[PDB]
């Protein structure tokens, strides 16, 4: 297991524009196109992203390309973030994948806020961190996924994905 395989399990692969768990237009491997309810605004974002007129459909290769960029951006975002970087840098590599997954799904606004969970993770109070993480809209909206990512944080193992 690695972060791509992890996110690919969590995000799926769809080649046609679809609405994600939040109702937002998305393609590929959880590549969010827009929060606009306008399908055309999503289609314009898709075409901008891919550099061609996709008419709401892309290839597997184009999906993996966006995905590569999205993962890379998630990491680079964490490393740019004063609240996140010290925590992420304190983690072993399996728990770092958990962090990337969370930021991929939620965005770095979305989690830089998780102050208590961040402190606990930094402290390596894994069971406590895991309890705190689940106390969230995140967990309640996507519990099956959040359970897997929390287990990754709690154990620093790939047990929740292995599978
Ligand atoms: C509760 C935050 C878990 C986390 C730690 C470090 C970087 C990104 C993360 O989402």
């Amino acid at each position: 297991m690695n972060i791509f395989e992890m996110l690919r399990i969590d995000e799926g692969l769809r080649l046609k524009i679809y609405k994600d768990t939040e109702g937002y237009y998305t393609i590929g491997i959880g590549h969010l196109l827009t929060k606009s309810p306008d399908l055309n605004a999503a289609k314009s974002e898709l075409d901008k992203a891919i550099g061609r007129n996709c008419n709401g459909v892309i290839t597997k290769d184009e999906a993996e390309k966006l995905f590569n960029q999205d993962v890379d951006a998630a990491v680079r975002g964490i490393l740019r973030n004063a609240k996140l970087k010290p925590v992420y840098d304190s983690l072993d590599a399996v728990r770092r994948c958990a962090a990337i997954n969370q930021v991929f799904q939620m965005g770095e606004t979305g989690v830089a806020g998780f102050t208590n969970s961040l402190r606990m993770l930094q402290q390596k109070r894994w069971d406590e961190a895991a309890v705190n993480l689940a106390k969230s809209r995140w967990y309640n909206q996507t519990p099956d996924r959040a359970k897997r990512v929390i287990t990754t944080f709690r154990t620093g193992t790939w047990d929740a994905y292995k599978n």
